[PDB]
RNA sequence: CGAAGCCCUCACGGGCAAUGUGGUGUCAGGGCUACCUCUCAUCAGCCGACCGUCUUCACGAAGUCUCUUGGAAUAGAGCGU
């Protein structure tokens, strides 16, 4: 809610949870907001994933303001669960990230490009 | 590094855990990269006392002889261990 600036809507979510679960299959992902803090930092990352259910807040925070100074694009999720089922664990995650998709790639493009028209 | 982990249950099965279980590491700093050599340090775990001290216990030598006094010798004198 605090780091939200921009609500993304439930069929441009459903594209990138699906793109994500291809993701995993191909390419290669990180699950855990402290393997996608290191992934923006890096330079690794193609795509980031951030949870709006997160209590408390500062866990992800930084997600926001730290992939806009790194140009790497970000999207919200609405629930954790989510986030983490399309992953691939039965725990569920704050933050996924994609260190470089696979034949998802785009997909990851077009998702990239609604995000930036959505602000 | 990133599920490689932990708890319950005979098992099945369940619960925990990416908001990080577990590995690594902790100022002789450490990590990472490239190498030299090596370990007996540390940490985890198995086994597991001696001695001493405190207390309790077993065993354990040699007269119940003489006389006098006395209610009674454990006394005096004498002899003996
Ligand atoms: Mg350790
Ligand atoms: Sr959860």
């Amino acid at each position: 809610p605090v780091y939200v600036d921009f609500d993304v809507p439930a069929d441009l979510e459903d594209d990138a949870l699906e793109a994500l679960e291809v993701a995993r299959d191909t390419g290669a992902v990180k699950k855990g907001t402290n393997e996608t803090t290191k992934s923006i930092e890096r330079g690794s990352a193609e795509l980031v994933f951030v949870a709006e259910d997160v209590q408390p807040e500062e866990i992800v925070m930084h997600i926001p303001e730290l992939a806009d100074e790194k140009g790497v694009p970000f999207i919200f999720v609405e629930q954790q669960d989510d986030l983490g089922h399309a992953a691939g664990l039965e725990v569920g995650s704050a933050a996924a990230a994609v260190t470089d998709a696979g034949e998802a790639d785009a997909d990851v493009e077009d998702i990239a490009d609604k995000v930036e028209e959505l602000r």
